[PDB]
Parts: structure tokens; sequence; C-alpha cells
DNA sequence: TCAGTGGTAAGGTCAGGAATGAGTC
DNA sequence: GACTCATTCCTGACCTTACCACTGA
């Protein structure tokens, strides 16, 4: 990938530059403690030399550092560090870009040397470069070049001279003299460990051929900080870090060509510009009244130097570059000279605002480079750009005015204002000037609000005049006047930019919801934007219309939420009664490459500033694809809708923008009863989801309400889950003992308490695969993600009819139309239509029974009874065939039932509906398509299904060995705590056919040394179940099925060898996958070598388990290893040659196993000395980290690395 | 002002084949 | 001069859960 190099390099470059700046600041006596407090040292001046603690500098540097100290007090230390770091990074990147394109006058490279790695070409042409840059002191430099030493100082002087020369062209990025940042430039630039080496030889020089590279830098420099700050409340200083992305080029072209190009083409329909714009959309045919209305406002002529384009959040300047291209085409069409166009465009067409200085620097550099591509003599003229960063007003009020001395030069310096001094307009009045006071009062919190600040248009022209005077006082004034003007210019310039009215506003606004916005921004939004205070992009969308003149265009790409969510309903009304929709492309998710996830789902629109309710917009539906496919579809004008008036959006209550809905569906939807207040929201813990919720297998069943009797601490809860219909997702339990006293002590939100333990339906709030509802029996609670539906005391609708309706294709389509924003909130579900019928109830009952039968066939459900294979006593292959037939019968029955339901629904409405995503999917584990996903072809999961079935059989056998299950009775047998009551169960005869282990420790060895070896007991289980006569073929079938998918086949081995290899290699991972990182059989392993491994049943563990494990399993194993090692030593001397080679090579393995087992035995003795007791109520996650490194995969389960004694 | 219910998110995890790289033989 | 395993390397698919926000008494 082209962007991989920059993506890897940029954050590391940020870290390196920050470290260098911090070190340089510490050398200057400026530092911050752990808490962040300033630690400015005291400067001691002796022998015309300043000292800051231990370090010393010449006296000449004393004043400059003082300014840095001021910047350390008026702003934070971290702000100063970040600013200096990215300033130097941007300067170096700009120099590199200009040297790779030959834009430097001397024509030699600065940061590198062609065809010579780790060299600088500038040092080979010192006289020429010195004459070009430092004519007054070239000879001395030559002398330095003659010295042979002190090359670092020479290179530093040359680089600083290059920067000072570049100051004139780009005042926004380079300084000229008395620059504080020169003190922070790192030394040892020419060495092999400098910051320049990474920049030079970490990015290929072929990546600098286009301006686009700049944009990538703009995104990749700050990615780590974005990851650090995202997800919580964002401070004002961190606002840019969370909202800085790079917009794809085709989206920008679509936005620009349909706003500026459209304005040009309206006046000049027959112009050679439409052929140069690939993304220009032809308007649909309109009624004669609409055409007559439009023709009455179109001007008869447009002057090219009158089109004003503004980017309220310029960022890297991509939108400005595309606008520049379009305007250059327009100027060339009008017939201007080629080399004069760029200056005109940059001086009277392009305007840009940003809240971050880095973005302003990058945008200015990008615009200048794009102009330089066309004009050779540019960068030598005083081109003044109108792309700025907003500055917060904190300077003094009257001191700057006194320094300015306006009356001395022209007039209005003592009391002359826009009005008389004594008028005292509004509250700001005129302490020095009416206009100046009013302007400065508006930017007291600029670094938080940005471009949302409103400036009256009536003050525009006056401001302009004032600005002009400043432009003359910075060139034709004394020192005080020059510095006062240089201080005042940015505020007046930003005010004038905000006070102007524009033909088009094109932007990609920041996205930030209610959680991320801080208090000041939130209260400002509440006061100023009542209809769009819930998000930042909505505020930008509403504020952009106030910056437009009449008949202007607003073109933006933002979140799709405002199209559908209720929080923006009022906003939509305000849009449908005052504005005109021109065009829209709905992009959905997977747009904006280099961004992952489905939170960001976007739409790009162009809207006019006038009102016409009978206009027909053009819509494109580009939701379901990736970025390249979306671009190709947009280029081919695919998925177009042009048959809906703008007023027609107001027929549906709430006025959603549902452009792709059909008229018949709308008519059916309007005249149909809704679900109503039957749907309610579930409970929610305050911040303790991991304290009160468990998975069912990891607690005792005596305290489980669904299984136990009397006392109940744990209750089943519906929490959502993946797509599943009519039954399932019964996997979570909550602590609700004594009516949730512990929950009430935690200030939990127990919503709708009176509906608990009732039967009803439940759906998943957060989903991206479609809508589904499942039956919920009595004795259940429901979470906020598992919101529920309940029937009234006596209503005409039963719960089964509602379930039948909600799982049909009609409701699926309607839910897709109503809730396309990743959430199915209760208020949106409350308006789903419901249909009353009689057959639907029995059809839903049959579907629920089938789904329950499908769900209860695995160990993961607490209603599991027994393994399905062992019910047939004929043969293992015969049992597998019967199992497959049973699953097929279930699948066919459910298919028929759903088909009948859909037919009944369709014959009532009177029309057929289009199939939607997973509209006909059957959500059963008996269906391989649902279980293993969709492949390119069918009949490709037979081997995987067979392997999974055999693995489940082996897991059931292990569970029978542990005593969890039995062959004499169905369901769970022993799931209590601390091995209490197991002796009574064993004495009663619950394991008569297949006895259980006497202590709950199963050695997972690689030999038949132990009598309770797992492989031998699996063989015994197979013999007991399917008889003795056909044992060998059953074992062969099991081994072949395991080798099909679970493990790789081996050249030569028997069935038992394959079983042992699977048990020692794959069983643990399968168990962890099945129980989802909450195991009930814990694996104790010695290490990378299988010296000793065992399985312990969690429910049979007690404080005497480790001692028994050490005594009965580890010490005899050590004795056996010692005896075996002693045996091999005797045979080595007797044998010789190649005969003894195998003995020698196996003795080393035996020695390694013995040493590892001794270390593990020492650790086990230490941990067994402390009698460790665990409470199952604490959960597997907490209890799994109490044994150090004795357990396997501690980090994957607990989440943190195991500790060492 | 506090109860009692609803709303929303420039994201976060995870299975699952392709590289990548140290032991064997 | 290949084999054989144990780590990354994305890559596409899928659902949070905490903390606001909005009425009634
Ligand atoms: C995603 S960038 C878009 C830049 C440009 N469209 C591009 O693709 O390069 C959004 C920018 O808006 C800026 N921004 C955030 N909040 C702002 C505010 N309140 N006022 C003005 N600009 C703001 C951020 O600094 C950020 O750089
Ligand atoms: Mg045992």
């Amino acid at each position: 990938m082209n962007t991989n190099n920059i993506k890897k390099y940029a954050p590391q470059a940020r870290n390196d530059f920050r470290d260098a700046v911090i070190q340089k600041l510490t050398t200057l006596g400026i530092a911050a403690d752990k808490k962040g407090n300033l630690q400015i040292a005291e400067a001691e001046t002796i022998g015309e030399t300043v000292r800051y603690g231990q370090f010393d500098y010449p006296l000449s540097t004393l004043p400059r550092r003082e300014r840095l100290v001021k910047r350390a007090r008026e702003q934070g230390f971290e702000v100063l560090v970040e600013h200096c770091a990215y300033t130097w990074f941007n300067r170096l990147c700009a120099i590199r870009y200009m040297e790779l394109h030959g834009y430097l006058d001397h024509g030699f490279r600065m940061l590198s040397h062609p065809e010579t790695p780790t060299a600088f070409e500038v040092l080979d042409h010192v006289p020429e470069v010195a004459e070009a840059l430092l004519p007054e002191s070239k000879a001395q430099l030559v002398e330095m070049k003659l010295s042979g030493n002190q090359d670092e100082a020479l290179y530093r002087e040359l680089l600083l001279g290059q920067c000072h020369a570049l100051h004139h062209a780009m005042p926004f990025l380079f300084e000229a003299v008395d620059d504080e940042a020169e003190l922070l430039l790192p030394d040892n630039l020419t060495r092999t460990d400098s910051i320049l080496r990474g920049l030079v030889d970490d990015i290929p020089e072929e990546d600098w051929e286009q301006v686009e590279v700049i944009g990538w830098l703009y995104q990749f420099y700050i990615s780590e900080k974005k990851d650090a700050v995202i997800g919580k409340v964002v401070k004002s200083e961190d606002i840019p870090a969370a909202t800085q992305l790079f917009t794809p080029n085709w989206i920008v072209q679509y936005l620009v060509q349909n706003s500026v190009g459209r304005q040009w083409l309206q006046t000049y329909p027959d112009s050679p510009l439409k052929d140069k714009m690939e993304y220009y959309i032809e308007p649909a045919e309109q009624t004669p009244e609409v055409q007559a209305q439009l023709a009455a406002i179109t001007p008869a002529s447009i002057e090219p130097e009158s089109i004003k384009v503004l980017d309220p959040a310029c960022g890297s300047g991509h939108i400005l570059t595309e606008a520049y291209n379009v305007l250059k085409a327009i100027y060339e069409e009008r017939g201007y000279r080629t080399r004069d166009i760029p200056q005109l465009i940059l001086e009277n067409n392009i305007f840009g605002l940003d809240i971050d200085d880095r973005a302003a620097q990058l945008s200015g550099f990008a615009m200048l480079m794009l102009a330089r591509q066309d004009d050779r003599r540019i960068l030598g003229r005083g081109v003044r750009l109108n792309i700025v960063s907003l500055q917060e007003s904190k300077l003094d009020i009257a001191e700057v005015w006194t320094k300015l001395n306006f009356h001395q030069h022209m007039q209005r310096g003592s009391m002359g204002d826009m009005f008389t001094q004594g008028t005292a307009l509004a509250n700001t009045d005129s302490a020095e000037y009416k206009l100046l006071m009013r302007t400065l009062a508006l930017f007291t919190s600029a670094k938080t609000l940005g471009s949302l600040i409103q400036v009256p248009q009536e003050d525009e022209a006056a401001l302009k005049a004032f600005l002009e005077r400043l432009y003359r006082l910075a060139v034709e004034g004394d020192i005080q006047q020059k510095e006062a003007a240089a201080e005042l210019i940015p505020y007046i310039q930003q005010a004038w930019i905000l006070a102007q009215r524009y033909d088009a506003v094109v932007a990609n606004p920041p996205y930030m919801g209610g959680k991320g916005m801080n208090g000041d921004l939130k209260e400002f939004a509440k006061k100023q934007f009542p209809d769009s205070k819930s998000d930042l992009f909505a505020m930008f969308m509403q504020h952009a219309f106030s910056l437009l003149k009449e008949n202007g265009f607003n073109a933006q790409v933002n979140m799709q939420s405002w199209m559908f969510l209720s929080s923006y309903e009022a906003l939509r009304g305000w849009l449908l009664d005052n504005k005109t929709f021109i065009t829209m492309a709905h992009l959905g998710a997977r747009a904006f490459g280099q961004i992952s996830g489905e939170v960001v789902q976007t739409t790009a629109w162009v809207i006019k500033n006038n009102h016409s309710g009978f206009y027909k917009p053009v819509f494109f539906r580009l939701v379901d694809d990736n970025e390249e496919h979306k671009k190709n579809n947009l280029l081919n004008r695919m998925n177009c809708f042009k048959n809906t008036l703008q007023n027609d959006f107001k027929k549906i209550p709430g006025s959603p923008i549902a452009y792709w809905a059909t008229l018949a569906f709308i008519n059916s939807f309007l005249k149909l009863p809704a679900l109503g207040t039957r749907a309610v929201k579930g409970l929610d813990t305050n911040g303790s989801i991991d304290v009160f919720l468990r998975r069912w297998p990891e607690v005792s069943i005596n305290s489980f309400d669904a299984l136990g009797k009397g006392n109940s601490k744990w209750f089943p809860i519906a929490k959502g889950g993946e797509l599943r219909k009519w039954f399932g997702n019964h996997e979570y339990i909550i602590n609700y003992e004594n009516d949730g006293i512990e929950l009430r002590k935690n200030k939990a939100n127990l919503r709708n308490k009176d509906m608990y333990f009732q039967e009803g339906g439940t759906w998943t709030v957060v989903s991206t695969t479609g809508f589904s509802m499942r039956y919920m029996p009595k004795g259940f609670l429901f979470d906020q993600g598992g919101s529920a539906v309940f029937c009234e005391n006596n209503d005409e609708l039963s719960i089964y009819n509602i379930l039948a309706c909600m799982n049909s294709k009609y409701i699926n389509y309607s839910a897709s139309l109503i809730c396309p924003t990743l959430n199915f909130t209760t208020g949106d579900v409350r308006k789903f239509p419901v249909i009353k019928n009689n057959h639907l109830e029995d059809l839903a009952k049959k579907a629920i029974e089938i789904s329950k039968a499908d769900w209860n066939q695995f160990e993961t459900s607490w209603e599991f009874s027994k393994n399905k294979l062992i019910e047939h006593k004929g043969n293992v292959a015969y049992s597998y065939a019967s199992y497959c037939n049973f699953q097929d019968k279930l699948y066919e029955q459910l298919v028929n039932i759903e088909k009948n339901i859909n037919n009944i629904i369709e014959e009532i409405l009177g029309f057929k509906i289009e199939t939607t995503e997973n509209s006909e999917l059957i959500t059963l584990n008996s269906n391989k398509i649902y279980r293993y996903g969709q492949s390119e072809t069918n009949d490709t999961f037979l081997n995987r299904h067979r392997s999974d079935t055999i693995s489940e059989l082996i897991s059931y056998s292990v569970g029978c060995q542990m005593g969890r299950y039995s062959l004499d009775r169905e369901g769970l047998v022993y799931a209590h705590e601390g091995n209490k009551g197991f002796a009574e169960l064993a004495a009663e005869g619950a394991y008569k056919t297949f006895p259980a282990d006497n202590d709950g420790i199963l050695p997972l060895m690689d030999d038949e040394w132990f009598e309770d070896d797992v492989t031998s007991r699996v063989k015994e289980f197979v013999r007991t179940v399917w008889g003795e006569e056909h044992l060998q073929e059953n074992l062969e079938f099991i081994a072949e099925s395991l080798c099909l998918y679970a493990i790789k086949p081996k050249k030569g081995e028997s069935a038992l060898e394959t079983i042992r290899r699977y048990l020692s290699t794959q069983f643990w991972k399968d168990h962890m996958k099945m129980y989802k990182k909450r195991p009930i059989y814990w694996l104790f392993s010695s290490g990378k070598e299988k010296a000793f491994e065992c399985l312990v049943y969690l429910h049979r563990y007690n404080d005497a388990t480790l001692s028994r494990m050490r005594t009965e399993y580890v010490v005899p194993l050590l004795a056996r290893y010692q005896a075996n090692i002693d045996r091999l030593n005797d045979q080595l001397d007797e044998a010789s040659g190649g005969e003894a080679t195998r003995l020698k090579r196996e003795r080393d393995s035996l020695i390694k196993k013995f040493s590892e087992l001794r270390s593990y035995d020492d650790r086990l003795r230490h941990y067994a000395d402390m009698r460790i007791s665990i409470d199952l109520d604490d959960g597997v996650k907490v209890n799994y980290g109490k044994f150090g490194d004795l357990l396997a995969d501690v980090k994957a389960i607990t989440g943190n690395a195991p500790e060492a004694i």
C-alpha cells in the first residue's frame, strides 16, 4: 500500500520531535513536574553568560527565552511542546517537498544527496548556496568548509538561512529573525541518529510527487493521540486531535462540482465546462412553474472575480484545491492569461478557517504548491492568503491602542471610533474604538467555538477598511506601530472573513456527539442552537446557511443521523420549509477508507438557500459496497431516484428522508395500527456490568433460580446477542438477591420493575444484520440491550401474533426503512405496524417449538439433556447419519412455516415486497449457512460439520468423566461448590454405568502411566456406548473425522494416537472457544514442554486440591522420570555407533522434561502451602488470576499478564 | 429539584486465512 | 535444501454499555 510508509512513520516522528523539544526545553531551565506544574529556573548572568542551573548559554539568547517563558505561562507546557514539535516537523516536510520538486533557487538538495545515502549535497556546493542565501557572510562559511571540522555548525547555519529565505514566500510557516523556535532546534543534525534520518530514508521519494502526500501526513501525525483521547469527554485542547481526517477525493469533487460548477452552468448552460466535470449531476425535469420561478432569480452574467468560496474547517485544504481547479477552468474559459490566473484565484476567490494552527500551515503550503505548479514566478510576489486559524482574544484593551497611535498617522487615535466616543453602543461601548471593542468581545473563547461565532454582516465593509490601514502600518510605521499592527492583524482578518457572505460553503465538519462535548460547548450550543445542539455536525450544518448570500449553495458530507433520528426531527422541519434539496448521495458505511467500524456512516448533499416545495431532487443509494465500488457506481449514475417531490417527505410523521420507499408501502404503513407503548426499555447497572453479570455455567446451580429451588441469588437475563429468531440467546445471569438490594445500593437504573418475571418478547437494540424478536418465558429479567415487549391485561393481540408479525419480511423491510442507524431504540420500535390474524398464532407456536428444540441440543444451554449421537445403539456412522437427518427435518419444517407466514401476510396487504438482507435466512444451528456463514458455493462444510460433531462428542465424554454428566440420568448431575455432596451422589449410584473420577483431576499425559488417563477412558466410553464388537471401526471413524478438520492428518499413526494428539493439542482451544473464555475445566500445564498437564473441574475444586495434585501426580512422575533417565545412562556405555545416537538424543529431552517438572513442582509446592479457597460468585475472570503461572493462557482469560513470585 | 423512563455514539473485538521467522533432518 | 511448528498481519463481520436527555410531581 502507498500509505503504509507514512502511516508507520508519522506518529513515531511526532514522538521523536516531542522528545527532542522536551530535552531542549529542559536544557533551557523550563520543565514540568509529574503533576504538570511549572518549574521555571532562575537565570544567573555572570561573565556575559547566562546559566540556568547546570547549563550555560551566551547572554544574547537571554531575551528570546523570556518569550518562551511567557508562552509557558499564558498557555500550558504541553501546548508549547506540541506547537514547537509540529512546527518544526511541518517546516522540514515542506523543505523536503520543495527540494524533491526543484522549487529552490540554488537547485541543490538540502536534506539529502542524490545517488549517495546519508549525505547532504548542499555541503558540496558551499560557495554557491552561501551566495544564494547568506551573501554578507559567505567567505567565513567557506573558511569553515576549509577547516574540515565543524561541519555541524555550517549545516545548521545553512538550514537556518534557507528557512529565513523561505520566510518571505510563506509568512504563515517560516519566520525571519529573532525566532524563539531556533533555540529548540535539535543538535547533531548531520549525525546518523538525528530526526532527519527517519524523514529522509523512511519514506520513498516517489511518494512526494503529488500534493496528496501532505493530506496523509495531516492525518497520520496525530493518530496515536486520537486513540488516546477518543471515547470520553474531550477537552478544548484535544478537540482537533479527535476530528482530523482526510476526505476522499471523489467525494470532494462531487461536493465542489455541484455547487460552484452548478452556479456557473445555470447562467451559461452552453459552456465547455460540463464536459470537464465528471461528477456534475443533471437536474431532473421540473414543472413549468418551478422552471419559471428558477428563471426569475438567475443572473444574466457572472464576473469571475466575484465568486466567494469558504471552507469553515479547511484542515489540509483538499476542498480548496478542488475549488481552485474548478475556478481555474472557469477563468480559462472566460479568456484570461494563463500565468495571471493563480494570483487572482488566491487573492479574491478562496477563503478558509480552522481552529488548529497545524491545519492552517498545511493548508497554506498545499495551496501555494498547487499554485506553483502553474505559475513559475510565484513565491516571489507578496501573495496574501485568506486561510487562517482562529485566535482567542486575551490581549490588553487600551495599551495596544495607545501603541498603535492611529491619530498620528492618519486619524482616529485618541477618541475617534466608528461612531462618536460617547455613544457607548450596546455593552462593549468604545474604550478605544467601537468596532475594535465589539470585534474583540466576540472572540474571548475562540479556541472552543471556532467558526460557530456569529459576526454581523453590517460591520463587514468597515472592518475591511480598518484591515487595510493595518496592512499599511506594518510596513510604514515605527517599531511600536509595527508591533501593534502585527498583533492586531489576525483578529481583524478573522472577523472580516466571518463577516463576509459567500456563494458556496463546502466543508467536512467535525463529528462529536453529546458525550464528547464539554460543558462550555454544550451550554453555548443550548443557548445558540436549540434545534441542533445534540451534535457538532448539525450545528455546522445549520450555521452554514447564515454565512450564505441569497441563492447560495451549502454542500457538505456528514453523518446520516439527521436524516432519520428523532432528535433532529425539528431540524428536518426547518429544512423542509425554508430550503431546497438539490442533490444527495447516501454513502452509508465502509466509505472513508483508512477508517474502520460502522459508527461512521455518512451522506453527501448539496442544498440551495431558497425555498421551492415542488422541486424534484436527485438521490443516489450507494450504501452496500466498499469505497471503490461506491465511486464506480456514482460515476455510472447507478441507483437513482428522481420521482419524489420535496413536500412528499412530510406525509410520514417525523418527516424522515426516506427517498427509496415505494408508494404502496407508504399507503399501507399509514393506515395500520402500531405496536404502541407495549415496548419498554430494560434495566442497567450504573458502571458495574462485570460485577453483577455472569455466564450461567460458572456458578453453582443451587443458587440458580432456573434450576434450583427455594433460595435464589442468580436470575436469567435477556441481554441481546446476535441474529436469532423465536428463541435462544439464553446465556447471561444477573445477581438479584433480596429484590436487588446490592443493585439498589449501587444506584442502578431499574427501569420498568413491575414488568419483571413476565412472559413476552425481546429484541436486540444494537445490530447491523436486521431485526429479530424472540420469545421470553416467565422468570426472566431484561437488560437495556435486550428491551422487551409485553401485552396488556386484555387486548386483541396475543404475544404469539406479535412474534409472528415481527419476524416477517414486511416488518424487516419497514425496520430497515425506519432504523438504518445501527440502533433499534424503543421509541422507534413503538411505531412498527402490527397485523391481527388467527393462523399466525399457531404458526408462531410451531416455530418457537422448533427453535427451542434446535437450541436445547448443545451443552451451552441449561436445558441440555444428552448427546444426540449416543441415542442410537447401532453404529457411529449410522448415528451421525440419523443426526444429520434430524437436523434436515428441523430445517425443512421451519422453512415451510416461515413461507406460510409470509404468504398469509402478503395476501392481506395486497402486494409483494422486495427481499432484504437476510430476509429469508433461517437462524438455526441445523442450517450450515447460518452456522458457518456464506461461502462461494454450497456443500462445502460437510467435513467441518463432521469434525465439530465428533469434537462435541469427545467434550461430552470428558464431561461424563468429570461427573458433570452421566449415562444413567439426564441433565446436569453435579454442579455444586467445593466438591460438597459428591460422595452422596456417588453412593446413590448416579454413575453406575460409567464411573466418575474420585477427585476431579484428569491427567492429560502422553502415555498410559495413569489409570485415569483421558484417552483410555474415552476408549472405555466408546466401548460402553456402542459395544465391544465394533470398537475398532468406531475408533477409526472418530480418528478420521477428527483429522478431517480439527487437526492435520499424519502419515502413519493409529486411532488412539490421533485421539491423544487431539486431546493434547486441540481440546483446550476448543473448550475455550465453546465456553467463550470462561472455562469450567481448568488446565494446569508445566510449560512449553508437555512434562505435566491436567484438567481440574471448577465445581469440584477445594483448598486441598493442589496438595493432592502434587502428592498423587507430580512426585511419582518425577520418580518415574528419574528412573527412566537412570536406565538410559547404563545402556549408553554398552552401545556404540549409530545405535546409541537415538538414546543420546532422547536423554536430552528427558533431562529437559525433568528440569521443567522440578521447577513446576517448586512453584506448585509454594502455591499449595497457602490454602487457596475461591468463591464461584466472584467469577472465572477474577478467580483465574489467583494461581500465578500454574494455569495456561492467563492473559487471554483474565486480561493481564500473570505475575511471578 | 428529584424520580422515572428513553437515546445515542469519527469504536472495539474477534475468527481466520496469509506472511515471517527460528528449530529439525 | 527443504520441512515444521509458533508468532504476527491484516481483514472483513458483528455488536456494546455508560452516561446524558426529556418530561411529570
Ligand atoms: C476532518 S477535518 C476536514 C478537513 C478537510 N475537509 C480535509 O479533508 O482535509 C475537520 C477539521 O475541522 C476542524 N475543527 C474542529 N472543530 C472546529 C470548530 N469548532 N471550528 C472550526 N474548525 C473546527 C478540525 O481542526 C479538523 O481539522
Ligand atoms: Mg483423578
